[PDB]
């Protein structure tokens, strides 16, 4: 099916995801001049001192870290969130060249790569039912740059060649998220869409305004995997990333001045 190749890219989903055509569809472009600072909106709260990472897994689209979410061990809450959400899993979006592979862009801008932090409103039970509601879900965007290593980073870099195809999967236990973090927690924030199918118009964006930087040996290592099975050709998962939809009825707002 739906992929991230001429025949089944970002331009080809609206075919069996209607949706992807909607009203608040992610990622968009982040006009930082038009964004409006709100003063009424509240400090991230970001609890990942009690994390539980399980697996790290090539799913054909993306390598993703899963956690733990059966109980409230890593929360974000506070920002513009209403209650509790629990941390699910993080996964990145990145590029064939060091210009391009983010998903969110800033002032038309693009990354070498972004990460999304996926949590879920725990009012709504399990994440099944949290992608069917408006405030289901709120997803975390971290936007990575080309240059010195992020520390944090080299524990996931350095298992990538053991989930090289789609379907392959390794123990991931004990990995912290607070590594991947950048000093500073402004942000943007603005409701969207999942930007993977189902497209699910589910998402509070929060987009972090300072990038972490990474080397260019590791993100040349996310450059390795496939987005094929083994025995399948070889097809470089590169560029897994849907471009800039348009804003139509939404503003983006800043909790920074
Ligand atoms: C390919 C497709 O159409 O859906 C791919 C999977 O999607 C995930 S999802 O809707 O929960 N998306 C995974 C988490 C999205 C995180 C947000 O991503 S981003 N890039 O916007 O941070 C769904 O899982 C849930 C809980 O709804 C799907 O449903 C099931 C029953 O597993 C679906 O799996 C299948 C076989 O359809
Ligand atoms: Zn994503």
């Amino acid at each position: 099916h739906w992929g991230y190749g001429k025949h089944n890219g970002p331009e080809h989903w609206h075919k069996d995801f209607p949706i992807a055509k909607g009203e608040r569809q992610s990622p968009v472009d982040i006009d930082t001049h038009t964004a409006k600072y709100d003063p009424s909106l509240k400090p991230l709260s970001v609890s990942y001192d009690q994390a539980t990472s399980l697996r790290i897994l090539n799913n054909g689209h993306s390598f993703q870290v899963t956690f733990d979410d059966s109980q409230d061990k890593a929360v974000l809450k506070g920002g513009p969130l209403d209650g509790t959400y629990r941390l699910l899993q993080f996964h990145f979006h990145w590029g064939s060249l060091d210009g391009q592979g983010s998903e969110h862009t800033v002032d038309k801008k693009k990354y070498a790569a972004e990460l999304h932090l996926v949590h879920w409103n725990t009012k709504y039970g399990d994440v099944g039912k949290a992608v069917q509601q408006p405030d289901g879900l709120a997803v975390l965007g971290i936007f990575l740059k080309v240059g010195s290593a992020k520390p944090g980073l080299q524990k996931v870099v350095d298992v990538l060649d053991s989930i090289k195809t789609e379907g392959k999967s390794a123990d991931f236990t004990n990995f912290d998220p607070r590594g991947l973090l950048p000093e500073s927690l402004d942000y943007w924030t603005y409701p969207g869409s999942l930007t993977t199918p189902p497209l699910a118009e589910c998402v509070t964006w929060i987009v972090l305004k300072e990038p972490i930087s990474v080397s260019s040996e590791q993100v040349l290592k996310f450059r390795k995997l496939n987005f094929n099975g083994e025995g399948e050709p070889e097809e470089l998962m590169v560029d897994n990333w849907r471009p800039a939809q348009p804003l139509k009825n939404r503003q983006i707002k800043a909790s920074f001045k």
